[PDB]
């Protein structure tokens, strides 16, 4: 069975730091913004052997019919924010628009991810996470890249979500 995942979320919120932490179990501290590459892990989930196909996005905003081709082959989307940038949290309604748009549906799977939880420096309330997450119908996972805190939580959720969508 595979699965492919993808990775969305404004510059800076972790998404790469996220990818390699569930791949190579290693905390990157720079990975180039510029980019967008697709992983695959096989990993066994509630035990079942799956092939995860990971889509880190990056690169620049753009939105030609090839790029939501490729946005559009994803199964389900971990909508990441940093817990530290406010911006990054009111962007989810975007993330959330632009997976409405290109899968045609409003039943696609995907989780709310809250980043960077090991930091201090929080401007974004879990309960405002919680609420939106409520609002939307879909997991909120907590998660640190720096820690490995509620990684492969937040991967193996997604999973768990997909399966609920192909028994509908
Ligand atoms: C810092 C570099 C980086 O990580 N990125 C992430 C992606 N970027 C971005 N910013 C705003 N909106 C979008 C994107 C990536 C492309 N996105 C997009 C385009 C077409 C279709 C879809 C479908 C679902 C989700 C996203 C989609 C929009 C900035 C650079
Ligand atoms: N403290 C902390 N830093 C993180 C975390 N996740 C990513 N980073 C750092 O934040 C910066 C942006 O991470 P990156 O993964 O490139 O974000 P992307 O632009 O969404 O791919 C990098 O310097 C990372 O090391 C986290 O959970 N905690
Ligand atoms: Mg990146």
């Amino acid at each position: 069975t595979e699965y492919k995942l993808v990775v969305v979320g404004a510059c800076g919120v972790g998404k790469s730091a996220l990818t390699i932490q569930l791949i190579q179990n290693h905390f990157v501290d720079e990975y180039d913004p510029t980019i967008e590459d697709s992983y695959r892990k096989q990993v066994v989930i509630d035990g079942e052997t799956s092939l995860l196909d990971i889509l880190d996005t990056a690169g620049q905003e753009e939105y030609s019919a090839m790029r939501d081709q490729y946005m559009r082959t994803g199964e389900g989307f971990l909508l990441v924010f940093a817990i530290n940038n406010t911006k990054s949290f009111e962007d989810i309604h975007h993330y959330r628009e632009q997976i409405k748009r290109v899968k045609d549906s409003e039943d696609v799977p995907m989780v709310l991810v809250g980043n960077k939880s090991d930091l201090p420096s929080r401007t974004v309330d879990t309960k405002q996470a919680q609420d939106l997450a409520r609002s939307y119908g879909i997991p909120f996972i907590e998660t640190s890249a720096k820690t490995r805190q509620g990684v492969d939580d937040a991967f193996y959720t997604l999973v768990r979500e997909i399966r609920k969508h192909k028994e509908k």
